[PDB]
């Protein structure tokens, strides 16, 4: 929908992923993807992991990620009833496996079927 049109700066910045439950979200994907620039700059294979509801905690079989491609795709239909919210964290470990750059607080909210979110601006 909107990555980041207006902000303070373009660096290690993330946006609140907003998806509507119901159908299979097998289109928007990838819906998220984080990585260190030093990777493409230098040419190292950075590792990415995700911890939270859907991966480390049930209901299992919700979110899947791979360090080979470095992407996040949903393999299950979201639901406000079962999971009203989804908390996940992104880690950028180096070839060695150390936390060189603090992780990210990726938050994924679940909008109802009739998502009627209000309209406003951020200054």
């Amino acid at each position: 929908g909107s990555s980041g049109s207006s902000g303070q700066k373009r660096a290690w910045i993330t946006a609140p992923v907003a998806l509507r439950e119901g159908e299979d979200l097998s289109k928007k994907n990838p819906i998220a993807k984080i990585h260190s620039d030093l990777a493409e700059e230098r040419g190292l294979k950075i590792t990415y992991k995700y911890t939270g509801k859907g991966i480390t905690e049930p209901p299992f079989g919700i979110f899947v990620f791979n360090k080979d491609t470095g992407e996040l795709n949903v393999t299950s239909i979201l639901d406000r009833e079962e999971t009203p919210f989804f908390l996940l964290t992104g880690y950028a470990l180096d070839a060695r496996g150390n936390n060189v750059e603090k992780p990210l607080e990726l938050r994924i909210k679940v909008l109802d079927i009739n998502d009627n979110e209000p309209v406003f601006t951020q200054d």
